[PDB]
């Protein structure tokens, strides 16, 4: 939607499609798929839309963006993946990192998310403090994704269950644990979990919680709890644009 896409040549398509497939094998063994979707989606949730600064352009890479406090442990998913990307010289960091994204979302058993490819890296990583800060709640959820990034309220709670994977640890953020009692399947229940309250063993940070009492967000996890299809239909058109911040507008 709005989108012109480039023009990539032959060569490219073709590192990208066997991108793909070694992604794929190397995220299953490794068992880092949150930790890589957690990455794409750090890379591209900078985008803002008044200055186009920010987006999926490479950059998560550099030690300056690293060091971001929010970006705690994402070094260890640059690391992982330094010596796969080398062997794809062809293709930019940012649509390897977006690519790895959509992997990390298929090899977990989600949603397959259209993938185009043409990302140019950025020389500059965007400033610090744009992600969202899991203390707050549905007035600031809409100033990232919505002022800045330009996503819908929609997009917000799809897109917040990414959390459907993976776990939070003390040492990153200091919240500990993950949201679903299966963190390597991607299904519909983070919304199940975060509907049914508090689990001995599960976690819900309070930007979760926010989901459920706000007017707009809550029929929303409602739908997807009772309707995972839905959930996996929206999910995919959010991460697309997510993963296209900026790009080929
Ligand atoms: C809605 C606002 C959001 C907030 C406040 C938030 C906050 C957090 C926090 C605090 C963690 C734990 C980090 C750690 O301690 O390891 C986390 C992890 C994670 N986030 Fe989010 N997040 C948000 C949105 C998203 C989105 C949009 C996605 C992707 C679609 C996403 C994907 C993930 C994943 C997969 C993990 C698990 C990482 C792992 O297992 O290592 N999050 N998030
Ligand atoms: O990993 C995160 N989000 O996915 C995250 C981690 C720490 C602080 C804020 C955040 O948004
Ligand atoms: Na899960």
């Amino acid at each position: 939607s709005g989108k012109s896409y480039p023009t990539v040549s032959a060569d490219y398509q073709k590192a990208v499609e066997k991108a793909k497939k070694k992604l794929r094998g190397f995220i299953a063994e490794k068992r880092c798929a949150p930790l890589m979707l957690r990455l794409a989606w750090h890379s591209a949730g900078t985008f803002d839309k008044g200055t186009k600064t920010g987006g999926p352009f490479g950059t998560i890479k550099h030690p300056a963006e690293l060091a971001h406090s929010a970006n705690n442990g994402l070094d260890i998913a640059v690391r992982l993946l330094e010596p796969l990307k080398a062997e794809f010289p062809i293709l930019s960091y940012a649509d390897f990192y977006q690519l790895a994204g959509v992997v990390a979302v298929e090899v977990t058993g989600g949603p397959e998310v259209p993938f185009h490819p043409g990302r140019e890296d950025k020389p500059e990583p965007p400033p610090e403090g744009r992600l969202p800060d899991a203390t707050k709640g549905s007035d600031h959820l809409r100033d990232v994704f919505g002022k800045a990034m330009g996503l819908t309220d929609q997009d917000i709670v799809a897109l917040s269950g990414g959390h459907t994977i993976g776990a939070a640890h003390k040492e990153r953020s200091g919240f500990e644990g993950p949201w679903t009692s299966n963190p390597l399947i991607f299904d519909n229940s983070y919304f199940t979990e975060l509907l049914s309250g508090e689990k001995e063993g599960l976690l819900q940070l309070p930007s979760d919680k926010a989901l459920l009492s706000d007017p707009v967000f809550r029929p929303l996890v409602d739908k997807y709890a009772a309707d995972e299809d839905a959930f996996f239909a929206d999910y995919a058109e959010a991460h697309q644009k997510l993963s296209e911040l900026g790009f080929a507008d």
